This record gives C-alpha cells, sequence and structure tokens, in this order.
C-alpha cells in the first residue's frame, strides 16, 4: 500500500501495536559473539543491545578492537551510517578514535546527557574554547573551536588531532536537544528541520566517512534518523515514489544493527516525518 493511507488506516484502526511486533517477529538474528565476552563488560551500556559481529566496527587496535557500533549500510539508496550507544566513561578515547579511524565529518547526537535524573551518556566533548580534552589512551585532543545554539538543537564545530601524527580534522556535532524525555515529537517538524540541516553540511555525503549517530542505546531515535533520510532519498530516486514501503527498509536496516526503532510510537512518528517531509521536498 502506499505510505500516508496506510497511515491513517492504521490509525483508524488502531493497530499500531501489532504491526510493530510483526516487524519485531520478522527481524534478523545474527550472532553477537565478540559483545559478550567477559573482557567487553564495560564496554557495553545495555545488556541487551549488541552489535552484530558482520557489521561491527573494528578499532584499530591489537590489543582490544572492541566498540558497540555498527556499518548500516544502504545499497539503493547509496547511504552508509554509523549506529552506536552513548559513549561510557572508559568508552569517550574508543568513540573518538573510531571517528578519526572511518573518516567521518560529523557526529550526530539525539539525547541529553541527563534525561529522567539519570546519566544517558558522558560528556564526552568539551564546553570552554579553552579547556581542550585529551584522551591518553587512544592519543587525541579534542578542542571546541564555536558553538551555535538554536531553539530545538546546538551546532558546534571541533577539532580533532591526531598526537601521533600532529594531523587535525574538523568534525561537526549536530545535537538534537528536544526530544521529549517520554513519547516522542508531537510534530515532526523540527526534526525534519535538523535532518535538513545535517544534510546541508555534508556530513552525509559520500565524499566522507560515514556519519556517526547516536542516543543513549543507539537504535531508538537513531533509528528514526536514519529510517526517515533512507526513505525520503530512496523517493527522490525512483520513479515511483509511492514504490517505497517504510516496513521493507526498517527490516533491511535491522540486518545491520538489532533493535531498531524501540516502540510503535516511534515507528508512528518515522511515518508521520517521511510523510511530511516528501511535501516539502517538493
Ligand atoms: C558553529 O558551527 C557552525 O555553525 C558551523 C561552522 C562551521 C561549519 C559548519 C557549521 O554548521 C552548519 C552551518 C550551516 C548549515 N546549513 C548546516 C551546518
Amino acid at each position: 500500500m502506499e505510505m500516508e493511507k496506510e497511515f491513517e488506516q492504521i490509525d483508524k484502526s488502531g493497530s499500531w501495536a501489532a504491526i510493530y511486533q510483526d516487524i519485531r517477529h520478522e527481524a534478523s538474528d545474527f550472532p553477537s559473539r565478540v559483545a559478550k565476552l567477559p573482557k567487553n563488560k564495560n564496554r557495553n551500556r545495555y545488556r541487551d543491545v549488541s552489535p552484530f559481529d558482520h557489521s561491527r566496527i573494528k578499532l584499530h587496535q591489537e590489543d582490544n578492537d572492541y566498540i558497540n557500533a555498527s556499518l548500516i549500510k544502504m545499497e539503493e539508496a547509496q547511504r552508509s551510517y554509523i549506529l552506536t550507544q552513548g559513549p561510557l566513561p572508559n568508552t569517550v578515547g574508543h568513540f573518538w578514535e573510531m571517528v578519526w579511524e572511518q573518516k567521518s565529518r560529523g557526529v550526530v547526537m539525539l539525547n541529553r546527557v541527563m534525561e529522567k535524573g539519570s546519566l544517558k551518556c558522558a560528556q564526552y566533548w568539551p564546553q570552554k574554547e579553552e579547556k581542550e580534552m585529551i584522551f591518553e589512551d587512544t592519543n587525541l585532543k579534542l578542542t571546541l573551536i564555536s558553538e551555535d545554539i538554536k531553539s530545538y538543537y546546538t551546532v558546534r564545530q571541533l577539532e580533532l588531532e591526531n598526537l601521533t601524527t600532529q594531523e587535525t580534522r574538523e568534525i561537526l556535532h549536530f545535537h538534537y536537544t528536544t526530544w521529549p524525555d517520554f513519547g516522542v515529537p508531537e510534530s515532526p517538524a523540527s526534526f525534519l528541520n535538523f535532518l535538513f540541516k545535517v544534510r546541508e553540511s555534508g556530513s552525509l555525503s559520500p565524499e566522507h566517512g560515514p556519519v556517526v549517530v547516536h542516543c543513549s542505546a543507539g537504535i531508538g531515535r537513531s533509528g528514526t534518523f536514519c529510517l526517515a533520510d533512507t526513505c525520503l532519498l530512496l523517493m527522490d530516486k525512483r520513479k515511483d515514489p509511492s514504490s517505497v514501503d517504510i516496513k521493507k527498509v526498517l527490516l533491511e536496516m535491522r540486518k545491520f544493527r538489532m533493535g531498531l526503532i524501540q516502540t510503535a510510537d516511534q515507528l508512528r512518528f518515522s511515518y508521520l516525518a517521511v510523510i511530511e517531509g516528501a511535501k516539502f521536498i517538493m
């Protein structure tokens, strides 16, 4: 079926939970043996969210190459993404090592450091220009260059220096600051505006490594971001845009990381975002 009318048909019939459970039943199951090794317990935020072995990002290190991060490669859309958990106190240096080694231009952050009164991720970037951060375990230096605070999101320019080679690179930090502590946003307008700002920066384009996107577990809000982006790109590429099937795209993405889209409300919000976004594109 088309999207917008399939949408009204699920709303009128109140069957979002049944649609979402079908997706959960059909989703791929691949091994995640490296994630579950005992030496990696303090590298995982949640025991039930792990990268598959076949798509996990490897650190260029011979001691321990593990990070909780997955490469999502979308062949028809010609777009790749790295989805990862919010960094932990003992993985902030690994996080920036990955950004460096994978040649990423942008980092997309969809959570606040504290939500619901608890810490959802480490403070992994500097907050003042004159107070830079040094990650001694991976030999990197990170400096805040500039910050632009807007009503729904903040953009930061950062400098990452590989202290071993003295090479430097400019990284863009796109921080969506207004996702509510409970539920999903009422309108997708500010989320789409944010997606378009990431696109306009070059961070999603083939001349760079894949964008790094995270929330707390790296599957829920993060899944919504890449699912909406890929669906909108396919609608632009194809002769028949009404042939884009959001459930099929989601199942394809779940071949590369488990659990993408965590609730039936997030599924409904993804439909809403693609539907409204397709009108603005034209
Ligand atoms: C302080 O950060 C910035 O504002 C910034 C600085 C340097 C390069 C890029 C930047 O972000 C963007 C600007 C404009 C659009 N449309 C998207 C992204």
